């Protein structure tokens, strides 16, 4: 008897590759509308889950929509047949599940900004603005001989990855001891306390947790470079064509030479000065407003507004990711990128 | 011409104006479609999953609850917790309307209803709101009338809108009285019995004499000192906590905790009001009070 | 008797009262010396270094900008960034005056100017401020008059100041209309051409029909729902972002982003007003609109 | 010539066993009304120091009242012959001292929640919601031979507990050194700096303080278990009887099987979800309100409201503690638990 | 029928209404028993332990201080610091009343008292409060009268309460004048001598000419710009700090720091007022000004 | 062709000796008005940069003013010919540069409070209220033999001061390793990550950054002592004379014996209780107000108000410092302390 993938199985897989915990604390991510117990019949990727997207999923026989933008962001106070209420109600009425992979996908090594840089044909793409993850270096003190492996083996048996580090030294030079050390993630602190107490000895078994911060693989934005050095206006025209953008605008001398590019898709104004500090010749983002562009201009910070809507690259990008992850796990569920242009703006 | 949700909403607003609700509150049509024809109305304190099941059972597509099922914004709608109730409503095409603080402050609302169930006399609204009305220079106008009256009166004329403040009919709480003075203990026992309450608790000497009573159903602590100022011998409310009771006791302010759940009286009270309003308008729609006891507490 | 900065400031305040500006805003003489004789006036949207160079070139010692060059307090004044422009003004004895939100809400200001440049009809101020005026008991008085009228009327008399609130002439935005209904797409194209805009974008079906138009130049998102309430078929503003456009789209609210930079129309609009005001007062001072395109954006 | 116990001596003893520093930072604990210099004539324990409690102390010839709840919580703005003013004035006029042992007693291993669990007849009682205490691992580098004990001995002489830990290694492999390490509490950092500077050598004597956090023995609440698995309603009836409560109310299916119990006496709503995470079958507390019970019910979190007033168990509990502490120290001062029922509520 | 604390409180409220005190302030009976018969009244700026000892010595059981001994809530009452003074009061059955900001804004209060001690002329309250009074439709009513007048006038009648705002008699500060113009230096020296101040300091050229003087006793910085607006040549207050003095100096605003402690003049000033009020009411109770110099500063 | 000192060269030198980063985060320090590219013609020191000070610099041919107090503190919203606008405009019009050395000079070992204590003739002067600086102890694990110096040499080549510390031990007792450790300042964390990755080996090169906090040399205030124990009033009269103060006021018994003195020039009320904890017999500051003096008196905290204006000692103090720093660097630029008494107060 089969184990067809349920929403709960999909959630675990999504979380493995694009951890929901990497989303900002203000964000609203994960299963927003649906039922964990339901069997997935197909997956439609979307930037914004508009009414037409829901209609498209229904028409295709798919019961799961993964969007970038959370359809429910601040709590909804009503669910009427109007506005966003009409979309939410239609999902529920048709038993469609909606998952949001929002800022977790913005900060992922394979997420929105890797996807943007790739579509722009750029090279040497690296995450920037790295998160910091908290670890602990756990240090225990134990006598030599057989009580060392006795510790090692039991500790490694009950989890806590089998990489240890051992040094001789004297407690008091009365009691000669071995100081053992290993790493734990911040969540394991509790378990590590338990397991050390259970399989150690004395009246006062000595153990320490030393906070270690490590640079994360996750961060908001990428730095990349063009193949060949280019003028600002030529780089702007190039990416307008590659991303099929109706209108692009840039801030800076049109003949400015550009090699290193920082990209935060969406609305990344607030990071442009830091991007310049980090080595960018231009900061690429959307939703750039007059006074921030004016400020950038006077300071010599070069900008390109590719429009917030250029995050739409994640529909095909995430479709490709998910098909790969499904291949690995030998899952045959169909994934399609929504073909609807959901940009609220029409350009003239 | 069959009554739709939109028509119900108009009628309810007429009799219990949604604008009298507190600004923090979430009232009106919370879940539904205003174009849908009302098949029947079930009244509820809390819209639990059992209450939704009851509406479905009775063939009713409209629930009016006191407490808003969605109060702070919902962050997700999953098949769990409150998500389950909201999803069940939507999937069964049930409309949910909340008449919350607008009902608490209505002259015929929660506190009138409590005082009637207690058999009280001389019941009047306390803690009255203030209505803003302009005298135009002379005749009277309401809040919104101030825009159009310029838009009308400017067809070179010299005119004036004078703000006048009027004590509202609407307010949180009622003051009322027993026929004859009774002890605090006897009054607490009397209302326990009348409201079918499993357990009541009071603050004050059992032999204190009670004539004038202030009532705020739900959770009305914060108002007990004012009530005493307004003439109450006792303040009746729910959800009274230790430190607030201890303060009242030391200050000589008498209280009775009838439990927040005592707002359940609005189910029958609202059923009766709505049957009457329907009668006036010649609407032939069935209204029932939910029979489900939705108190999360069981008393021993 | 030659006009000084102080005299200019008086005249500008007469026609576009600096007190109609928002309380957060920074308006008036921002950089200068009120005793200095005005040699000429250059109007500007943003006072860039190029605009300062232009004033110097033209022999003008007075610039009137819409946008305040100093908005939040300056923490330093170095030869870099905005420091460069402020220092250049001072070192060349150029006076900078900001007519910012007071011009946005003026009956002849930014939004009248936008609606005229679009060739619109029936243009009226929307979002009107409220003026406080007292009726004394009877005759009328203004804001400041309430002090002196006691100081005058107390020379034992029994008197009254009655607060009356009056719809102001001043407000953020105008409502206006085209001669004949046109599609949303055609109207957007029409205004693109009339304002010489490199790129315009709109929200709403291209074949939506437009008759009544609400305009707030600059960055007016926050007001689009109210505008629709006030009768607009479309809200015209700049600096529209994705999520605000997506919200409007789902709610059926039509928008056009003409870009914040479209406030540049106030350069010629202000030049014309100031030439007229000068004429009335028989002041022979040259006024020019800056010809510099100061948009930080270049469009492709 | 005697050393009769003064309030200041009592305060030191109280603080030793139920440290005032473990109280919450918003709390108001310790000597609230009185004179440190005054000789203690007897001690009356109380939940709330009401007028009748003060009258009881006067009648008994006791000049010290220890209450759980602070009679002065937010600053008093007046002291009139009315309300709480009348109680405060009566204490002062009769030279009665009032000490509050509030949230420090809530979080103590022998405090309010241990006492509740014991009165309920429960077993395997353990503190939960543990505080974290900050320590430092101080590391200094010193040459071997005689300068090691020279360091050890002087450091241990000037306090800083004589548990050291020593390891060989090379500074620069030019200057061979011994790295010595030991623990200090967070307050000793200053002294440790001084003492290391004074008895070390070089131009730049190398020493480090490494922050270590340890799970405290103090925490808000206990987890315990019933002897024999029981239904929720039976457990509720049992504890109503054991604590002599006029009325108890519970949230949950009456036949729910209960083994593990979390208890926060007083008003502990806000912790029930965490208690369930920590393994509780039911969260026992007081002052439970409708909407929080409604939420608990829908989420399957089981609750029992034993009333805030059930904290009254600390009068006899603290009396027993204090008599034990006085025995140890050979102090003959009488301690009595106030017999007044001070519950503002009367149940019908 | 001997005067109790409650009767004193009524009389003081009549002449120096406790409701004119700032909302942050702590005034009235701070420590005491309103049923206790007043044996005598000692006036005080600060109620120090020495002032309590003086009351006890004189056989007086009532102290009226300007500064509230309890301002923010007391968190403990131990035999140390301020605890010592509060405990001594209570243990000796001394009643402490605070007439703080209500005395600062009174027409006969701190600032009248300062201006009199300086020998000034044409003294008037500045910074006046606003009194709310309703004209009922016509006759006048006060703040509280608005409730009962409905409760009275509703025995179907159509009526109106019109809010009228009236300049109060009460305000922080006085404006006053010398008989003849004098230099800033000479005026500072004159008031130093008249108030027996060990050290005075002034801001402004020593030869500036002074005629009109604004005074706020205590710590009145924040009001100096307004005072100049109101016509003052100099603002007189205490507790002036470097940066506030430097700002005033650069703006041409003249100041004199007479020290916060100069509010001590209210001891004799209040003694005189209270003897007079007692006379009117035929109360034979002794009132003395405390003779203790309570300044924490000693000057060298 | 010369390298005459420009403002940018002066800024670097100032920052070296009195780091701008030690200023409070609310403060406004450094070059407030001027041009980094301009050649310095002479330096005038000032407490407050008043109009007369600017006039004095012009008259002397000096184009640089260093003040203690920042002429621009909260952003200026206008620059009119009035008030502070007139001073700012006059600086700009005459090409005068103004640097503020504000709270950085308050907390410097040679700054305002050292200068105050020295002018008072005091001894044993020590900074108090020390800042804490964040460092990292970087720990890497590397095999013995030749890969150790290979690491050492390259790491030391690319900066990161050549003080290392080495200990033997076993990774897994499979792979025997050397644990190397060294210090970095908090800014080097990024570089250290790079350089370790570049010149280390494995699939997972193990390195840790351990946060170390050290007591700074910078702090607000000094503690010092009088030569000979003195009465409070005599100490007050002495310092009034030494600093030429028109009027001094003190709080405390006039015959109180004084040996240890805490000094925060300016407006240091808020620190007096801590100063007493730290061992002061009197707290010396300016701008003392009635209610704070009243509080101090009742608590037995002794105060002397020497007036905020007594910070004027830094004009000659900083002149002396700067002349010394210029000597070292062989710079011939004139430095003069402004002679203008800029006290807004005149005493009578
Ligand atoms: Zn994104
Ligand atoms: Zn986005
Ligand atoms: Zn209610
Ligand atoms: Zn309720
Ligand atoms: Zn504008
Ligand atoms: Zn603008
Ligand atoms: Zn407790
Ligand atoms: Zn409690
Ligand atoms: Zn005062
Ligand atoms: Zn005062
Ligand atoms: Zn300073
Ligand atoms: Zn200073």
């Amino acid at each position: 008897a089969m184990d067809p993938m349920k929403i709960a199985d999909l959630m675990t897989l999504l979380d493995h590759h694009v951890p929901f915990s990497t989303a900002e604390s203000w964000d609203n991510v994960g299963l927003l509308i649906g039922d964990e117990d339901v069997e997935v019949t197909g997956v439609l990727t979307a930037l914004d889950c508009t009414l037409e997207v829901v209609n498209e999923a229904i028409e295709k026989g798919y019961n799961t929509i993964i969007s970038h933008h959370p359809l429910i962001f601040k709590g909804v106070t009503s669910l009427k047949a109007n506005g966003y209420g009409l979309i939410i109600r239609k999902l529920i009425q048709h038993d469609i599940n909606l998952i949001a992979m929002h800022t977790n996908l913005d900060v992922n090594p394979y997420g929105v900004n890797m996807m943007l840089a790739k579509v722009m044909g750029l090279k040497n793409i690296s995450i920037i603005n790295n998160q910091q993850d908290v670890y602990y270096k756990v240090q225990t003190y134990i006598p030599k001989d057989n009580v060392g492996p006795f510790k090692d083996k039991l500790s490694e048996n009950g989890l806590a990855q089998e990489g240890n580090y051992e040094y001789c030294f004297f407690e008091s030079e009365d009691v000669d001891e071995v100081k053992i050390e290993f790493m734990i993630d911040a969540y394991q602190k509790s378990r590590a306390e338990q397991l050390i107490k259970q399989y150690h000895p004395y009246e006062t078994p000595v153990f320490d947790f030393i906070e270690i911060k490590q640079t994360s693989l996750y961060g908001l934005g990428v730095m990349a470079e063009v193949d060949n050095q280019m003028t600002l206006e030529d780089f702007a025209a190039d990416i307008k064509s590659k991303l099929n953008i109706p209108s692009v605008r840039f801030v800076g001398e049109s003949n400015q030479k550009i090699k290193r590019i920082a990209i935060i898709g969406g609305s990344g104004i607030g990071y442009e000065y830091q991007a310049v500090q980090q080595g960018a010749d231009v900061f690429v983002t959307g939703d750039i407003k007059h006074h921030d562009a004016l400020d950038a201009k006077i300071h010599g910070v070069n900008l390109i507004d590719i429009n917030h809507y250029s995050e739409y690259v994640m529909k095909e990008g995430l479709k490709t990711l998910l098909m790969n992850w499904f291949n690995i796990e030998k899952i045959n569920i169909d994934v399609e990128a929504s073909t609807i242009n959901t940009d609220p703006f029409q350009y003239i």
